[PDB]
């Protein structure tokens, strides 16, 4: 009910541990995921020692309640976590176990710069605050921290869940503050993206291609408006997987660089027909068949140096 | 308020039984389910032990509490289950009878890689934490087992519900645990997905193959142009049905290899009309007699061939 | 606090009634709606008599403990109901009459085989469990039984509101069990669905049909493959109306005659403008002539005979 | 905790009053707004009568408990209101005055005929249900009704807000019951509805009219068509704004009437053409021309007939 | 439990303090955001005053019963605050320190006439009634005023978190309230809006501007209306980023004056071939070549007057 106090000065060590059990709804749009997992903490009181012969057992248990508990909370979470308290157990020399099962969602800022093929490092920060009484202070315990091996997020793998030893304090509130940094790391899973996203956008283009090849105006306006069309409604198929940032990302760049070659190909038609009507056709050949090689060498040139900015 | 103490080193066991009523919002893309059902459980405590002559009564009843009650837990739940106690009833050689009636959502992966003929196996786990005075251990009561016949759920048909008779025990944060899986058997409904989703497709193709008859650029431009922006635009209208995994399925595979099929036919067009502009008119008719055999015998025979790689 | 005992063996008898208040978003993909109503009781017990003219008052009141309530659940609802207590009066003879105010969510199947002109009744199941001491069955007081003239249900039309007064007795884990059936009836509203689905798509699809007085290949090609997109695009504008279930209904098997009407259109102008080309004119004009007449006729016929079908 | 009992047969009155303080969440599909306001009653009870001089004070405060509250319920509500207490005042004569804060959904069915000049009036209405003992009453208390300037509906504009003075008095269930209605008056804000959705539709059937100053049938048939799916496109792009109602309204009627008229259309398109080959110049000039004039004075005379008749 | 009486009259005051801690789901069209943050309460209450020496200790902890708190309450929020008590500290001379976290979801409305460039200032109301006995005024400490540097908002900048010091008292329901404005000023960012929605739409409406070098009527028509078609469909590829308001904004008025650029392209492409069937070339030469030039440079002076018009 009252915070231990101290022998002379010393302050209250509290060793932490978080043990993964669920992890779920991972929001992109949002930067938001939950999680369940189990809480884990271990401090020393000696106003609750015993003797174990006198009293005839090894380990007490006691209500969550009538035992002074630290206050442990979450920074970066949209409300209180939910929990209930699983086990509270006290040695003769009065160190406390404190065991618990939680849910929270959680606040955690997203990089999408390079979209399929990008990594993330989820974030959970854990803080306490220290009494007028007495000054708290945080540590981890390396045996209570992992993972279960069920836990599974979809279209991601699962690297590793460690965390920082060395706590942060400050303060805040003329009140000192501790706070200790989770960290998950995870991959994207990049297949099933090229033969969904990439290889039908490249073959609309190169349909759009092939009026280099005709002299008929009618039937190269209709070839490359079309095609512009068909990459419109391709985009409006596919737009539910691409990121929705506000920065520029790799697949958008590419996206822009189709836009502009087809409003490149359409000035490259118009001039071919321009050119035929007053009377020059040999110019007119010449430039299509320099366009035929030209496209495509220019658009391996520019997906090189972009590939080449966006990973160097 | 206190676990029985043993006689003289023997565990406890728990005889289970999970009695289905409803099942709803089974979610595809976050694979989840939501799930009502009755939970039975029984144990033997001495302690409760009375004479039916001496107090005339044959069943006595209990509140929740000033009762010990085992600590049942989900393992694959997003959050805590809400439950409400039905019946506690003891009989005179200390057995208990425990009932009780919960709610509770459901996270278990799905594999849809055959999305048209997939068959799943849901899975709830059970799992429970020994104390530190008794080890407590679970056990399947068969008679405690089953489902109500109005059990349904949208676009499958459900098989069985059984339980594997073996727990599974481990040692967990030092701490001896035992765990038990339900199972639950479910088939799609693969009737109506012919008529609204494979038939319109292939009529579509079928009318863009017709440009094999003729020989009139323009009207080739436009068949295969338009069908292909038809064939998106359908995409599009059936793209809620088709499932939205990581992976590649049968479904996906056939789309991509429609799109292949269409950018290949752009180019038979092109050959063709390039090669009647050079004065080679023989060249070309034989080649577009020859697509007119090939292009359905390489269809059949790639459909064939991916048929059986994906079912065998 | 203790369920009344019987005079020598007679079952306790429960009046029930549900006056229907609110009734608001049905689902019909989910199969689901939401209630919000009075429910009504009415028992017997002994217990609680008294002299009116000792105790000056007519009816005494209670509050909801202290007081035997039977124990009433409703089978088919996702959640335990929201309920708080209304009135609790008791008679000099001992007669308890019991008032709450409830909402739920109730899961109902629905059959939308003839979508544009199907009715349905939902139903909600009441049950009662018998006790170890007294076995209790249920009764419908049908004076308590109604509904509210302002309930309202968005694009259908309430017929009636009943219950069938035979209770379902049987045994479930080795109790029995009494249940209750309340039927609700509506019709849909089928006004505004001709003038916003029916009538725009058979304009393009006569639109389609007037190929058949054409002999340009490339006006025929354009009219008819555009018509398609069209057609694509105004199922596409409304599917939010369409229902969607796993099973084939009318307006489907219309939608699908469409599209292999559109296939056939195709493959008759192919033909026709390959008979041209062969110089046979007089067999191609034949041929257009008779699709002239045959093509509206087969298709009033095919209709007639689907009409018959889905409403013999 | 007992009502107050009558004088001699005096019914028991409240005087009610709201203020209203935020309105959000204002859905035109689902009927369903969200309040959140003040709510106000005062009656007289003289058990609690006291007085000043000897007291010391001249208003006394109460507990929730400990004193009789009158039940008030609100009809048309998807759920019980979420309500907090804030002031008990009693007056030396015995007035007592309640004030408490609340939140909750509302159900009011609304009429969209005419979808951009609509105007709508919500419906709150208030219950009270006597007691055995004592009948209750309700009144308006005109001082304690209105609200605040900051209330805001997006795409609305707030008139007034009223309350009907005069109860209505019924038997339900063998018990009187007293209801009283409060309105809100609403109005639409119809701009940027013309140049968002109006305009553009026009200036698409104005392009599709064009056709009518050409004799070449493929311009016409390639105008019109793709003419029709631009009208399609535009209407998948505004439907978000359109009113979904079971019954026709203004929009509705004007779009099913620019269905028609590109019907009509393409007939002419057709019998101008089919008049040309058959070597009969001089009628398909005369058609022609006339339709130039024909088309605009009859879509003309049809809004205008249709105007009146959806606000006459 | 009873408010502290005055020395004579003077009012209690209060000081406030918010800390942000996060804010997140910030919705444009339900003009709502989220917010997580620190309250800190400070008053005077010379019923707690302690000596020290006596005591032996400098700083007490009080439950939150058994202790006056103030009623503090937010006026536009959708329903109350949730939140949880953390410290109440108590000074020897009586001041009452008073720390609670909360989470709470605001209503605010927003301005976005000028959408890609728009700054906003969220604004959170801060109340409180006065009792019978005294009256309680609101001040602000602006030490304890501040945000976390953690605090981000997808899409935005942050700018500064404020309060103004001055309240603003009135009287509601015969009561007197105080009232203090916390305001925070975020501004858009622009960038990836040029490249994904500007430059796109200009490259379409340029494609549409080559008819004026062409003389074929086929083509022309085609040009436009296919551009026209593709217009449309990359209107509802962006629609998700383009505010949903009902006054008009800056892109809008761009949209609607491309729609009535294409009709002018189009009448203008219909009055060319309609002089050119009149055998009057040098007409239709000569408003094709003045249109080449018109088109653009209106075009620009249009653009540059409507960003005037907005921005000046
Ligand atoms: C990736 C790059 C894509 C580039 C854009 C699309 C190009 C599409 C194919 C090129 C046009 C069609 C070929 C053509 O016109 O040449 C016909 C040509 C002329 O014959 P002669 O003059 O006697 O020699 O006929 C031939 O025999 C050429 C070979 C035909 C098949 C070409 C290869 C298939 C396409 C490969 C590129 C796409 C992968
Ligand atoms: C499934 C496979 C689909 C294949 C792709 C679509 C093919 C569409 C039909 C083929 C083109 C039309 C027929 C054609 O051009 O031949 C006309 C042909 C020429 O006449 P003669 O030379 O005197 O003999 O006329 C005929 O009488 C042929 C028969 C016409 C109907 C063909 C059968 C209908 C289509 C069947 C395939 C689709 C199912
Ligand atoms: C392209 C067309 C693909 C759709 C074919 C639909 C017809 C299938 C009807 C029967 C399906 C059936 O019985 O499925 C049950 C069964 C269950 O799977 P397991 O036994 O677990 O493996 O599914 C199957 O065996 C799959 C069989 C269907 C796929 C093979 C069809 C190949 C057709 C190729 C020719 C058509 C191309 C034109
Ligand atoms: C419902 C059925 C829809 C059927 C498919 C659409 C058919 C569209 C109209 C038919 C083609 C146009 C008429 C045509 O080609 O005939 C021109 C025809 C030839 O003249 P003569 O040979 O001198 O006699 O001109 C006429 O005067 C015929 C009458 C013209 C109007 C036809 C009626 C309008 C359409 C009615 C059907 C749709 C409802
Ligand atoms: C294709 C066009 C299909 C839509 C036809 C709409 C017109 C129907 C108006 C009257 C409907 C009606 O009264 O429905 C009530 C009634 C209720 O059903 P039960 O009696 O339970 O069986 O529904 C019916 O009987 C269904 C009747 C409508 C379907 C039959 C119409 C067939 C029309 C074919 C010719 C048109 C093709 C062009
Ligand atoms: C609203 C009503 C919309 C009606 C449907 C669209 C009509 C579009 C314009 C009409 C066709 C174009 C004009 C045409 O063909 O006439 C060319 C005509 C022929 O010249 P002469 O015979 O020497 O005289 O040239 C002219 O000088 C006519 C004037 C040209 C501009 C017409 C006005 C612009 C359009 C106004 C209606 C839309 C608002
Ligand atoms: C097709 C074009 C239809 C849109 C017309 C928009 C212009 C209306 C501007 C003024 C509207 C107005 O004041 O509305 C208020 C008022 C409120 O309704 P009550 O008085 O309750 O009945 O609304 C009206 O009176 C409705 C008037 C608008 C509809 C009538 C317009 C008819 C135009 C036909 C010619 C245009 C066709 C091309
Ligand atoms: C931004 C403004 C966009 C304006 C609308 C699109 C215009 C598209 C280019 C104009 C048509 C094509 C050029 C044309 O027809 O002229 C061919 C012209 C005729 O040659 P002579 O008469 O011998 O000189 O050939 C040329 O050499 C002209 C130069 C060709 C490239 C033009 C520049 C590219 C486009 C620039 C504008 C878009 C940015
Ligand atoms: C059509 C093209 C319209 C998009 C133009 C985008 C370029 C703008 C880049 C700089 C914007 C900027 O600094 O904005 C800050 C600033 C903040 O607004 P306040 O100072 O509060 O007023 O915004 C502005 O001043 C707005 C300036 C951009 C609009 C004016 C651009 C006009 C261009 C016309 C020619 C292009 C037509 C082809
Ligand atoms: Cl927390
Ligand atoms: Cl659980
Ligand atoms: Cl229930
Ligand atoms: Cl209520
Ligand atoms: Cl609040």
């Amino acid at each position: 009910v009252s915070p231990p106090p101290p022998i002379a000065d010393e302050p209250l060590t509290v060793n932490t541990g978080i043990y993964l059990i669920e992890c779920y709804s991972l929001d992109d749009k949002a930067e938001t995921f939950k999680v369940n997992a189990f809480l884990s903490l271990s401090w020393k009181d000696r106003r609750l020692a015993f003797d174990p012969v006198r009293s005839g057992v090894r380990v007490k248990t006691y209500e969550p309640e009538a035992i002074w508990i630290p206050e442990i909370r979450f920074v970066n979470v949209e409300n209180a976590r939910d929990a209930d308290v699983v086990d509270i157990s006290v040695s003769p020399d009065g160190t406390v176990q404190y065991l618990e099962r939680f849910s929270a969602r959680v606040l955690s800022p997203l990089d999408a710069r390079r979209y399929p093929f990008d990594s993330q490092t989820l974030h959970i920060y854990l803080i306490v605050r220290s009494v007028d009484t007495r000054n708290i202070v945080l540590a981890v315990d390396l045996e209570k921290v992992g993972k279960n091996d069920d836990v599974f997020l979809t279209g991601w793998d699962i690297e590793s869940f460690t965390a920082v030893v060395k706590p942060a304090n400050f303060a805040l509130e003329d009140r000192l503050e501790s706070k200790l940094d989770y960290q998950l790391r995870i991959s994207r899973q990049y297949f099933s993206y090229i033969p969904n996203i990439i290889l039908p956008m490249l073959f609309i283009l190169f349909i759009s291609w092939t009026a280099f090849w005709s002299t008929s105006y009618e039937a190269n306006v209709t070839l490359v408006v079309s095609t512009l069309i068909a990459h419109i409604a391709f985009n409006i198929l596919v737009e539910t997987n691409l990121p929705k940032t506000p920065y520029m990302t790799y697949t958008g760049a590419i996206i822009f660089m189709i836009y502009l070659f087809y409003f490149v190909a359409v000035i490259e038609v118009t001039v071919q027909h321009y050119l035929k009507v007053e009377s020059q056709p040999a110019r007119a050949a010449s430039i299509t068949r320099a366009s035929r090689i030209a496209f495509p060498v220019v658009f391996l040139l520019a997906n090189i140096i972009l590939a080449f900015l966006f990973f160097g």
